[PDB]
């Protein structure tokens, strides 16, 4: 599809959609990684010796949001320039989920709990054209941090 300037346009206007309610969106996005694989949930000490996902917990909330800010930046960055960049912060996400027990098989069930999260968020506005658009965002950002795992370890 490449990034069209139409295409652009409908990431932007999707996330800021996301963005517009995070402690449902991010909790949300928790419970569909959860449905989608249980066993993750040893993994987040925010999630650990509770038994459900905590719902106004700070340190969850912020996680979440700073994970779909960063596959926006990525769709824009596509269409203008043409690729996704990565920087230090990328690199220090790489460290962290390596310590954290994380593995590559984790991120096609972050992935769908993102798609899934975003055809929740723009409903009817839905068009073959989005899916697209968030689609190649995500695996173009993934390419990029799962880069950086691999060289963490
Ligand atoms: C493009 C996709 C992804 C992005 C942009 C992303 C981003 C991030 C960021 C920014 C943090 C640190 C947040 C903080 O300091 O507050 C973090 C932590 C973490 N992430 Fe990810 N992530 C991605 C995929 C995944 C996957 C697939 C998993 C595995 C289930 C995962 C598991 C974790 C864990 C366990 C932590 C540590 C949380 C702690 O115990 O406090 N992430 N991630
Ligand atoms: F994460």
């Amino acid at each position: 599809g490449a990034l069209t300037e139409s295409q652009a346009a409908l990431v932007k206007s999707s996330w800021e959609e996301f963005n517009a309610n995070i402690p449902k969106h991010t909790h949300r996005f928790f419970i569909l990684v959860l449905e989608i694989a249980p066993a993750a949930k040893d993994l987040f000490s925010f999630l650990k010796g509770t038994s459900e996902v905590p719902q106004n917990n700070p340190e969850l909330q912020a996680h979440a949001g700073k994970v779909f800010k960063l596959v926006y930046e990525a769709a824009i960055q596509l269409e203008v320039t043409g690729v996704v960049v990565t920087d230090a912060t990328l690199k220090n996400l790489g460290s962290v989920h390596v310590s954290k027990g994380v593995a590559d098989a984790h991120f096609p069930v972050v992935k769908e709990a993102i798609l899934k999260t975003i055809k929740e968020v723009v409903g009817a506005k839905w068009s073959e054209e989005l899916n697209s658009a968030w689609t190649i965002a995500y695996d173009e950002l993934a390419i990029v941090i799962k880069k950086e795992m691999d060289d963490a370890a």
